[PDB]
Order: C-alpha cells, then structure tokens, then sequence
C-alpha cells in the first residue's frame, strides 16, 4: 500500500486499541468513549502528517536496501507508524494546550478544541494531558518486545522536555528577562534588546526544532535499528537548520498569509512575539522606524498592527527572506553531502525531507 | 539522619540537578532559572509529604531485615527520596493544571500558581508540563544503571494515565452521560442518577489512589527489589481502599473544615461535584430533602449553598461517616493481615501508612 494509506490505517488500530482498553481496563462508558473518539480525532487528524510521514518515509528508505524477512518489512513499517503517530499526537498535545495558553480562537479552519461548546477550559487541558500520555501507551505496549523500546523512550521525553523549554522561551520572549519574576506582572519590553538573531535561533531551536525534524528523524533511525550508522551530531545540525527555516516560514505567514489560507487571523504582531519579522525588521530598521516600531507593536489596536505590518513591507524583508533562504540552501545542502560519507541512504531521506519543506506552502 | 531529613536533603539536590543542566544543556539564563527554581519551590514544597514519604518508609522497612553493605543501603534510602520526589512533582503537576482547570483561588493558604502577578496562565500550564517532566527527567538520570527501571517507568505511566482518566471521571461527574458531547455545552444532570456509592468509587480510584497510595507503595517496593516478594492484587486492593478514605475525608472537609485551617474556600457543592457527602445524602433522603438538594445544589448562590449544608447536617452524615469508617477498618486490618503471609515486613509498613491516614486532620 501506498506510505500515507499505510499510515493512516494504523491511526484506525491504534485509536481502536486505545479506546477498547480504556472500556476493558479503565471501567470507561460508550458516552465518555465516544467524547475521547472525537477528541483524539478533532486533535490529531486534518494536518499534512509530515512529522510522522518523515518516519515513516526514512525507514523506507533502508528497507530497499537491507534484507529482511516479509513479516519483518511489515513490522518495521508498522512500528514507524506507530512512532510516528506518537509524534503527531505530541504535536496535538502541545495545540491542543499552546491554543488555551495563547487564547487562541482557530486552528486549520476551525475553533481550538477548549472553544468547542462541550469541551471548554476544564476539560480540555486534561484532554491536551491525554493526549500526551496516549503517546507513552503507544510506545510500550506496540514496542513491549522491542530492542529500540529503551532509546526511543528516552529520546522522545528528552524532546518533549526541550519543547517545553522552549515554550518558556517563546512565551516570555517579550519581556526582558531581568525583569522576569513570579511575584511582578510582567511588563512588555521597550528596548526590544533582546530581539535579536541568536535569541531567536535559541527560541526557535527549542519550542519546534525537537519535535518537528529531530524526533521524526531519529526514530526513523531507531525503529530501522540503522542509528548507529548515522553521525548523529550531523542528524542534530540538519535538524536544527530545517527546524529553523520552517518555524521562519511560519512566522512570515503569521502576518502575511491570508487567513483563509492561514486557517486562522494571525496575532504574532498584537502578541509581540520575537519573530523573524521582526528580529530581521529590527536588524536593518533606522532610527525613525525603530521608534515606529516601538510606538505601535504588541498592541491589539488594528492600527498600531497595520502601522507594523506597513513598516515590514517598507522594509523590503522579501529579500532578507531570499537572503535567508539561499543561504539555509547552501548549509543543508553541506550537511546532507556530508551525511553521505557514513549513510548515503540516509542522506537521499533528509534531501527528500528538505525538499519537501522548501517547497511547502 | 531522620527519613524526613534525608527527603528534604534530596529535594535540594534534585533541584539544583535540574536547574545546573538547564544551565549547561538548554541554554537557559539566570532569571528563567530563577523562575523555574520559584517556581518548583512554590509548587512542590509545603505540603506534608506523604506520598514521598511512603516511598522512604516502605524502603527503611526492608533494610532493617535485609543483607547490604552500607554504601547499598545509601543508594537505596536515595533511590527511595528519589522516588519520592517524583511522586511529589506528579501531584505537584495535577495541582496546577486541576487549580487552572476548576478556577480555583487558594492552595495551602496562597494563591494558585497560575494567579501569582507574574505566572499567568499563559505561563502556568506550561509550568505544569514542565513539572511532569521533570520527574522523567529524574527517573533516567539517578536510575540510568538500575534493574527496576524500566518497571518503574512503566509503572509511573500507567499510574499517571490513570488519574487523568479519573479526572475526566471527576469534571464531567454532574453531567448525564447520555448527554456528553463536545459539540453541545454540558448540562448539569437534573436527576443525580449517576450520584451512586459505585460511580463515586469510580471516579476516586482513578482521580487519586493510584497516584496517591498505589505509586508510592509499589515504589517503594521496586527501589527495595521486593515487589516480587508480595501478592501485587493485594497491594492494589489496600491501595485502593486507603486511597477511598483519604478522599472521603478529603470530601467531608471540603463543605465543613472552616478555610482557615483547609488552607482555601471550597466550592464541591458550587461545583455540583459527586462527593461522598451528596451520595450518601441521597442515599437516606425522603421524597422531600431529594426534592430541595435537587433545587439547591450546584449553583455558586450562597443562600441556596447554606441550604445544602443545612440538608447535610440535618440528615446526620455524621452517623454514615463512622459506619463507613469502620468498615474501612476492619477491611484494612484483613488486608494486612493477609499480607503477613508473603511479606510481614511490608504488611507492618502499611500498617503505618494506614494509621498516618487514618489519624490524619
Ligand atoms: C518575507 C516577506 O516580507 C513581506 N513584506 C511584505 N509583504 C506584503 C509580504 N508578502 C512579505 C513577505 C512574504
Ligand atoms: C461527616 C460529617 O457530616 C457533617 N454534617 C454536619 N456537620 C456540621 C459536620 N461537621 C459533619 C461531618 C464532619
């Protein structure tokens, strides 16, 4: 079967074994079932997939190229479905919770799960907490007998710890961090010091580069038993450089993408966040914009955001972006020529993987 | 040194274990550390310890009847605190996200972590996150060489996946099942039909007696490599009964211990919760007291609050509470007793753990 129908077919068994156990295990009723049936669908489905593809897609890749047993091809391919499902539903986990921490109203087209009339607050950060526990009762009953069962558990807490990290990091990027402190209201900053490219890359690094291109890669890794083929300080360097120019993306689209597009109205500007805009805004603005820019930003007022959203597109941040670009192109196409010395089958998956986000919406 | 000593001591080390490798690992700055160090202390300490505690005493136990050099002894009193610690992060990781989830205002005589000036939700159900993972954070760091890791691991999730579940039980308890749908706003029930003595057990197994008896009794057994040694469905059983009655007390209290000694303004009767007071309220009441609870009950009015607290006291819940008790008793003291068989030195050791709670506020 095609990869994508392959792994969507397991979606179906495992929610089946999830949501059997929970009435054979965890004295659960059909009404209560049904609520975490749509829960989990609601959350995990209606995305592109593309963590839990890479997966899926990397232990492919060594299976044209190592002998194996049918039933062993079978079994590998389902167990990196069955990982990358777990990165899909920590992914869920971490919107399901980022949406009511940052208040949000939509996600891809719809209202965020706590919106939902039925849901609300209380209910839905638990069901963002279940979601992530679905994800250890994955790895340990589909991976009971299995030599990896140990490194991958213990890689996916230590991404999922630095993806909380970097949440942190991301939700108090706009206060300056000597003023940080639990017992004081936490004033917006107005020097935007700490706007700067290092911050950012640290911001970055942690809340999305973990979980989006380190986790998919290294489990692909392990369920193919094929890591210790790889140098794993170049799987981290790649991994880090397309986890950054994706979130870069993201951020660009936050305020330029339609929000019929977007499935959602930004509020990156009204919100302050350190994104790349305004980082790279901030890197070549002169005095007088620099002092447009701190009149008007983290402000919900619709004009202050136009003002802000005036002075990016006065600033001609299309060609720091192609700037930026190029030079992604440059370095991940050295690490992937330098992933060929050990792992040519590896380095043709992240090529295939680079590809694929370069060339996303 | 005293077994409370020693916890306290490992509390120290724990946290500057944690906070030193966000230093030299994650790239954290002083003042998210100092955050993240306020806000451990803030969330984990100043409660009794009991949980933790259980861990250390069922250790201490077996080392007065068992064969070790000193320095296993020390390993195993540390693995024990340890432990311990884990359990007190996982509550600590329920607390706040349960005092966001309810809207609560006080814990232990302060503010709920997510109310402090400078936390915020935003930042707060992130800081909970945090918490949990911090104690899989402990768990592979100090027992990275140990036999029982994976047991424990395993145990700790099972355990954790239990209580959301049980949360889920407990928020949705004053809803009729057949009415639970994420699509339309929850209901509260108009018959209390589910108010039953079997749906109430239900819900607290899940919500609290894993967590809270079963975790620390059977860690305490894995840091000792005695589980082996005792009938493990007795152990869950005596769990799971002790674990009843911690809630039950913790149920009365909620409507009659004055705020000032409950450390907060409790709100079940607001909240429309299935408390042990409401069943067993229902479970004696005529035609006419079913009648007014039903017109009282779960509204935040304070004239209509009185009211149920004045059915409570009229109905003599008093007398229930010392039958219930009692009963307790004699069926704690059979489980001991039939723990003696296999392991007379754990059956001591939940002895004590059965008169902590028993004797308890
Ligand atoms: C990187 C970037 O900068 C922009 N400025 C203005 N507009 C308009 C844009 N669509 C845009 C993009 C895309
Ligand atoms: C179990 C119980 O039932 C009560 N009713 C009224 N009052 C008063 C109580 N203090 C009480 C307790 C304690």
């Amino acid at each position: 079967m095609a990869s994508m129908e392959r792994f969507l077919s397991v979606y179906d068994e495992v929610q089946a074994f999830l949501l059997d156990q929970l009435q054979s295990k965890y004295e659960i009723d059909p009404n209560r079932a049904r609520y975490l049936r749509i829960m989990m669908d609601t959350t995990c489905l209606g995305g592109k997939y593309f963590r839990g593809m890479t997966v899926v897609n990397v232990a492919e890749g060594f299976l044209a190229v190592t002998q194996h047993d049918e039933a062993t091809k079978e079994r590998i391919l389902h167990d990196a479905c069955v990982g990358g499902w777990m990165i899909e539903f920590l992914q869920a986990h971490y919107l399901v919770e980022d949406d009511i921490m940052d208040g949000s109203v939509m996600r891809r087209g719809k209202p965020c799960w706590y919106r939902f009339p039925g849901v609300t607050t209380q209910c839905a950060i638990n069901d963002g907490i279940i979601l992530k526990s679905w994800t250890q009762i994955m790895a340990w009953h589909y991976f009971a007998d299995r030599p990896f069962l140990k490194d991958l558990l213990c890689l996916f807490q230590k991404v999922d710890y630095a993806t909380a990290v970097g949440q942190m990091y991301d939700v108090t990027s706009m206060c300056d961090s000597n003023k940080l402190d639990p017992e004081v209201a936490q004033p917006m900053t107005t020097d935007f010091a700490e706007f700067t490219p290092a911050i950012y890359k640290r911001i970055v690094k942690y809340k999305t580069t973990f979980y989006t291109y380190l986790l998919p890669l290294v489990m692909g890794l392990l369920v193919s038993e094929a890591a210790a083929s790889v140098e794993m300080n170049l799987v981290e360097r790649v991994a880090h450089l397309i986890g950054e120019y994706f979130q870069v993306q993201d951020d660009v689209m936050d305020c330029f993408t339609p929000p019929e597009q977007l499935g959602k109205v930004g509020t990156d500007i009204e919100d302050a966040k350190c994104s790349w805009l305004a980082v790279t805004f901030l890197g070549k603005a002169n005095a007088a914009q620099v002092a447009e820019f701190k009149a008007n930003y983290g402000e919900k007022d619709p004009a202050k955001v136009a003002v802000v959203k005036r002075l990016y597109s006065k600033a001609n941040l299309q060609a720091d972006f192609a700037a930026y670009e190029a030079e992604v192109v440059r370095e991940v196409e050295s690490l992937i020529e330098q992933l060929k010395v050990k792992s040519p089958t590896f380095a043709e998956s992240v090529a295939v993987v680079w590809e694929k986000t370069h060339k996303r919406k």
